[PDB]
């Protein structure tokens, strides 16, 4: 041995038990993967970093791109889990036809916003280039991560979705070069965008109880527009918020792209989903915006559950970039109608005709919850902050109450002697009240009357005579959580007169 | 059925933790992630939770100690099982009369501790000659009377409130000492035999805390 | 489940029963409507805001 | 006749509330929005009040437990029915002698 | 123990929802009459839907209500299939779809099945807009018949007292 | 001996990559049989008290 340790007078132990890393940001991104991927479908798998995305979940798949956005959004998250899904057996891949007609007579630049700003192409067309050469150039310039395999044929670019299903039906190629003053589009060249076939049969897994059995997830991101699949995820997260079994909470993030009538019809009373209302003319691939929103919400949960993912600072999906326009997607009438019916509305950070790229930010960070079990329009779970913070409060109160586990419980008159691992309902209630008062300004607001808001009863004073069981307690806590903060109606009243 | 750890290892850890509590705090319940954590055992984490909560409730209902992972995850670490409930397999009386006297392992451990402590206290009256309950034993005489015996027993019991019992509804009517003369028929009871009845309240285990959170969002209601 | 909730020692319920909105101002406005409207005549209907009045 | 809820559900809630009182307070009358509120049952609100008040008075007169919605509205929420009167179907003696000994369900529970 | 969606199952579910944590609830299950006839209701749906919307239905109690999303162009068959798939299994009426007609057959024979009230609680709603097209109609094509008449309480409940007897 | 559970806790791991090829399978070709039934506690543990008895 080593001197001073050989005589056994000093016995030394290292104990590396403090320095174990916490999980982090438990976000489960679910989406279809292409057959190029090495991941096993229908199995929740940890995704360490952005490196293995293409290898594991397919090159250019829906899950690959949504995971890329989740990794771009949060700080340095590695606890991103994924749930790859297989394409439906009879699924049909959407096919778009970007047909180009020429020939070009003058030089110029041909810029195209396909999908997101990460996939935009910017080619240089010279004079006399036929439509075939321009289509070949655009195909060669299409990013491989674009979830659409591009093939050129005599000037028609066929973009076939990498994933079968309706998820391919939301491609918006914008020829963001027309009328530009700086980048002059070539004379001749005409870009036209058609969608020759539509997506079809989608996955409907409905296996969350088996795949995600008790492995809790703060945020579930669904990268499918299928309302049946969204409904299955909703039912799963609703089961996760159930008094019947031990709740290990979560919150789902789905999108609903369509006309105002269609979006509103796709909604229900789901406090478990934060439905993201997207207009029909939404340029960005919807699951990318949904993934950014869910990733931002998760990356907040890890830090500040009371935060509302909302506004240009806290709800800014900076990874997403869509071209600026004067036509504002949802008109303000539609915005008010959507926010009224529990829909998360997202809008451009800046409006302009200069044709820059803008990052969408979330207008309201709400769940799709409007009304109680009596339909009794209620406000308990209107905010996504409310779900996140009710989960945080329940978990914090449970972890505090776990300190009374194992302690033997005396009557509320007994003065437990020192050295005895014990407590009585009076000491329990005192410690609970001190805990709650310790979380004022962190997890609750103040307390109207902390004595009458927190009550602890034994099972003997709740159940009938000789029916209550010993060691069972009933704790009622009427707390006031922070509210989201929806609108500030400012009424400016200029005063110009001095003698009135 | 799908329990990964060799079962006798978890059983031995549980029994060793219970013993290692007995030596210190008999009133302790080997239960929860702090006091009933079998830290020596380590099983791989899984999302499939062994017993489903329906089976957990059915087992805890029928006097079974249920044990569960300390943490649930899909990251595939190792987790130490902790004991959900520290109960014995006792549900019902000799009349089958579903009863709660020995439901907790704490109850058996603590009834043993209480019996032994009361016996070791009562051993101090062994050898003492017993006078009638009116005699005022002179000093230097190794003696006692049922009145002094009952007074010392009541003082002992009141000394163990908060250590071995809870408080006493009525310590005068909970602890009674009778001679064998006022229990047996006339001229049938034997001298020097006593009957002590003690109706105490032991600490209970503490099984569940039904917390009912009620968020209040309105200011004018 | 979730740690501290898996052992069933703490059973938790949320109870969103306090935070239900009151009706408000119960005023019934009765009057003739034109045939352009989509409302069913002779039926008391809630009017949420000024937006759907014309419709 | 126009009762929306399956009737045996409301009957079971009423009987369960009465039992769950017996265990505690036999003198309690399962009646009103606090003590006779069948909170498990939820029926849609309507302006047509099931029994009209004439029928309500006629039923309560002839020893019938009448139950009504906790709230009336046209907003179409769900409301929990509560018991108007907690009475037995007892009106008259063995001489038919209209009597009041066992008119209340509280009276039967409390005589027991 | 008492069947999935039976009358006794649902009444017991309400008894357990009502009282605090009662376990001394006793039950007295009864068999359907030999010649008992199950009530049959026909919720007939006509379309197709032309606009999207929500179709909400209060069948039985609020525990059994359905709330489906109908999209534009959904035929009556798809809407009936959706409503059937959304009908809770505890609902005491087995639901089968057939070309847009939902046949709800009582799980228990007897007159006890004759008290189903399906309310299309979505018509005229300002918040949940019912789809254009879709028409819900509720008919009861057959009535319940012969009921149990046990008359065996003296033997079944001989001296085992019961504070409350609930008859479903 | 009938309660052995070998888990190939390496499948699908992101950090420790299991080799391609290798397949681990676990079968239990025979079952345990006749057990000890001592029933001699009165003689072996006559009055030597024991706070905890652990049965393996």
């Amino acid at each position: 041995a080593q001197d001073a340790l050989s005589d056994g007078f000093v016995r030394l132990c290292i104990d590396p038990s403090l320095n174990f890393f916490g999980e982090g940001c438990k976000i489960l991104v679910e989406g279809q993967m292409t057959d190029d991927g090495s991941a096993t479908p229908d199995a929740v798998t940890c995704v360490t970093s952005e490196l293995d995305i293409i290898e594991r979940f397919g090159q250019g798949s829906v899950l690959t791109e949504s995971l890329r956005k989740v990794f771009c959004t949060c700080k340095s998250g590695v606890s991103v889990y994924a749930l790859p899904r297989e394409d439906a057996a009879a699924g049909v891949k959407a096919v778009y036809t970007l047909t180009i007609a020429g020939p070009a007579t003058t030089d110029g630049r041909v810029q195209l916003y396909m999908g997101e700003a990460e996939y935009a192409v910017d080619i240089g067309v010279d004079a006399g280039d036929t439509a075939t050469d321009i289509a070949a150039a655009i195909v060669a310039a299409i990013s491989p991560d674009f979830p659409y395999a591009a093939t050129a044929a005599a000037g028609v670019i066929t973009l076939t979705a990498r994933n079968a299903g309706t998820i391919g039906n939301h491609l918006s190629v914008i020829y963001t070069n027309l009328g530009s003053c700086t980048s002059v589009t070539p004379e001749g060249v005409t870009v036209t965008f058609a969608q020759t076939t539509a997506g079809s049969v989608n996955p409907t897994p409905n296996d969350y109880a088996t795949v995600v059995n008790e492995c809790c997830f703060a945020v579930y991101v669904l990268s499918s527009d299928d309302t049946d699949w969204q409904e299955n995820l909703r039912d799963w997260i609703r089961s996760a918020w159930d008094c019947s079994k031990p709740q290990c909470f979560g919150h789902g993030y789905v999108f609903n792209k369509g006309t105002l009538g269609q979006v509103l019809a796709d909604g229900d009373n789901s406090a478990e989903l934060s439905r993201l209302a997207l207009p029909t003319t939404y340029p960005v691939l919807p699951y990318l915006t949904n993934a950014a929103y869910g990733a931002l919400s998760a990356c907040s949960t890890c830090n500040n559950p009371e935060l509302n993912i909302q506004g240009q600072t806290f709800g800014l999906l900076s990874c997403i970039n869509m071209p600026e326009s004067c036509t504002p997607g949802w008109t303000f009438g539609e915005v008010t109608q959507l926010q009224a019916n529990g829909f998360v509305v997202s809008g451009p950070s800046t409006t302009s005709g200069q044709g820059n790229y803008t990052s969408p930010y979330i207008y309201n960070d709400v769940t799709n919850y409007l009304r109680d079990e009596k339909n009794r329009p209620n406000a308990t779970f209107r905010d996504a902050s409310s779900r996140r913070l009710a989960a945080a409060t329940g978990v914090a109160l449970a972890e505090f109450l776990q300190q009374f586990n194992g302690l033997a419980v005396f009557t509320k008159n007994t003065n437990i002697r020192t050295g005895i691992i014990g407590t009585n309902p009076r000491l329990m209630l005192g410690k609970i009240r001190k805990w709650a008062q310790d979380n004022v300004g962190t997890l609750f607001s103040e307390f109207d009357n902390i004595n009458e808001d927190i009550q602890l009863l034994t099972d003997f004073e709740v159940q009938p005579k000789c029916v209550g069981q010993p060691g069972i307690f009933h704790l009622n806590m009427r707390y006031r959580p922070p509210v989201r903060g929806a609108r500030i109606n400012v009424n400016m009243a200029p005063a110009l007169f001095d003698n009135c």
